[PDB]
């Protein structure tokens, strides 16, 4: 039935929250935690630039191979591998999104048929379970078991995964560094996940959207570079959004898999056509940037992560893993004299703080929210401290 | 079966003499050098890149300013009010579009009616959310020129046999053909009685050539305004392709469907590129009219150059940059004749084929072009048929 398939995908009022409210607002800067701020952060330097060449030089750049330009593909390819530490292939394993939400849709299509069962791990990002249910299959959650004093490894239980592959799960997808926690799959962990895919058969979309982010002293694994997988079962996908604050031409890609990417290819006709364009330009400029922008971006980012952390943790109920890669802070909170849920709309109402909720990512993880930390830092840090203000306002 | 759904997404002995040069020219799709992009909507991208993260960051459905800034020109334009906060929708492209009306009104094992020849992706579509399409004859190969030629019978019938969704192009891709008010009336009052939902292809209503009359569905008295979908950008007769940008609008049920699906298949239209639609329907007093006469004066030349052949047959486009040229019994068949266009004539046609599988003797030319390139390739064209001509 087509509404109730859709229904699974569903100023701030005081109303409802009158009798729950307690004291004034917080005055302070307003501060969005949903997303990146691409003021304080700036997309790449130069991408404009390879915008505006490519608008100059024509047809030739407006209209691509559904796939993505052949040009921009092959300037990739050799990147992409470098970074990864296994083969790309241009031609064939290669295709050009719109954004990595593009990629992942695409990926998600090519790969879940109705009825399948797809491991699915808890918490994890908001589309992944709608995109499943979406075409009809069946979710088998894994749980993450990120919250120890342990940061050696993200937690993934494994044994819950191969009961997945058991029970006969034949797609696997996952986000590294993890959405929302920012915690990154150790080695161990990513050997694993590769020997029990090649093991029952499964296909692998491994989502390192954040993983160029990495802070220092910090470790990545990329499954698709594992021995014990076998590289035509792995579909990657990542891309410019967010590390370098490119979200606004909304470009992806996702490369591994011929026979995958061929589907995702062909699905991709239908659904947009192509990348725009015209965005397809500023990949020229992807991880070929001034040498120093990268580390300094990640060195800017790593100071707010530790302000952040120590802010948070500051307060007695806190807990949140230290991000390993990316913008993502996951606190979670102590029990409240209010629901989650009221609490992020008083933390808006009296703080002028959006966080997200955390029913978005598991239904378990509720009194946690997620905070997008790729802000302006003093902004941030004063932001921070107005949440826990009102933490220890509401308290139970 | 997942392989199995994704199947359906899918000379030298044979030549007579030798090539003919000429510059070469691609008909596949239209040339935005030839006919520029909208002027002012470079700056307008260039502007919202400059104000920042307020343009990157959109809502799922698009610039809620930019939403607000459409509506009343989507009504002016289409005849029938607009609704910005509830109705409208900014999109990947007028595909982006087709793609999440057909996802929010097809479910699996639902009958769809589908013009044959229409847009490549129609079937497509039906086919990939495993609906049921049956067709619907669009009878154009016709020296009657006052109506597309759709048959109505055809239609009901569909609707009788329990289609309750309809999806059409107008102007048709790939004939460029226009439907009648009578035709458009009928599909209001047949959609109206069965309680058919009708998406409303018009991706390309707004490069209407003089003389030419075009009639909106979505503005018939006899339908429902909330089981109707309109579908169009700035792709084409504005040039904005690479921008990657298409509306839908009406149904708010629909449209609600297609908002939650979007967040999931791409998030949103690029926000950079949707700054460029505060230009779309503002464009300087002029300029549309200057841009279809240029393309009416092309269609009319391909037109005599086309029709000099003997056995060539081709309705008169009434809006769009489509021709689509029957062409007589060759020696060699269809595909292979497409092949030597391009490998003798340095033509790119788009066959017949893609648009219906009983069209297989037609090609598609999409004629925004150069116009003395353009005219010139059609020579060949026609030479090359006289040369194959069985
Ligand atoms: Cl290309
Ligand atoms: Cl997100
Ligand atoms: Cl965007
Ligand atoms: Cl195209
Ligand atoms: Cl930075
Ligand atoms: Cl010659
Ligand atoms: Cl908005
Ligand atoms: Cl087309
Ligand atoms: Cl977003
Ligand atoms: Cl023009
Ligand atoms: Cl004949």
């Amino acid at each position: 039935s087509i509404e109730a398939k859709f229904k699974k995908l569903g100023r701030q009022s005081a109303a409802g929250l009158e009798a729950l409210i307690r004291g004034a607002p917080i005055e302070g800067r307003p501060v969005d935690f949903s997303h990146g701020d691409v003021d304080a952060h700036e997309p790449t330097p130069g991408a404009f630039d390879l915008f505006s060449a490519g608008v100059q030089s024509g047809g030739v750049q407006a209209y691509t191979e559904y796939r993505g330009d052949l040009g921009i593909r092959d300037l990739l390819a050799p990147r992409l591998a470098a970074f990864t530490g296994a083969p790309v292939d241009a031609r064939d394993g290669l295709i050009i999104t719109p954004g990595t939400q593009g990629a992942l849709f695409l990926a998600v299509a090519a790969t879940v048929a109705r009825g399948d069962k797809v491991a699915i791990v808890q918490p994890d990002y908001f589309a992944n379970r709608k995109l499943v249910e979406f075409f009809e299959g069946e979710m088998v959650p894994v749980q993450l078991d990120y919250v120890s004093a342990d940061e050696t490894r993200a937690g993934l239980d494994l044994t819950g995964l191969e009961e997945a592959f058991k029970a006969g799960a034949r797609v696997f997808l996952f986000s590294n560094p993890n959405n929302p926690a920012g915690v990154v799959y150790s080695a161990e962990e990513i050997g694993q996940i590769a020997a029990l895919a090649a093991r029952y058969g499964a296909t692998v979309i491994a989502d390192q959207l954040y993983s160029r982010l990495r802070y220092a002293g910090a470790s990545y694994t990329h499954l698709r570079a594992e021995a014990a997988v076998d590289a035509e079962n792995v579909v990657t996908i990542m891309g410019p959004s967010k590390t370098e604050s490119l979200s606004g031409y909304r470009l992806g890609v996702a490369f591994g898999s011929r026979a995958i990417i061929a589907r995702m290819e062909k699905l991709q006709a239908i659904v947009s056509l192509r990348a725009a364009g015209y965005s397809q330009a500023v990949l020229r400029g992807w991880f070929d940037e001034a040498p120093g922008w990268m580390e300094d971006r990640i060195a800017r980012h790593q100071a707010i992560r530790d302000e952040l952390l120590h802010v948070l943790r500051g307060c007695e109920g806190v807990f949140a893993r230290t991000p390993q890669a990316g913008s993502y802070l996951f606190p979670r909170l102590p029990k409240l004299a209010v629901a989650p849920a009221e609490f992020v709309k008083i933390l808006r109402l009296q703080a002028g703080v959006v966080v997200t909720p955390g029913t978005e990512f598991s239904p378990h993880t509720a009194d946690s929210v997620r905070l997008n930390f790729s802000q302006d830092h003093e902004a941030a840090v004063a932001a921070a401290r107005r949440i826990v203000t009102l933490v220890e306002r509401y308290r139970a």
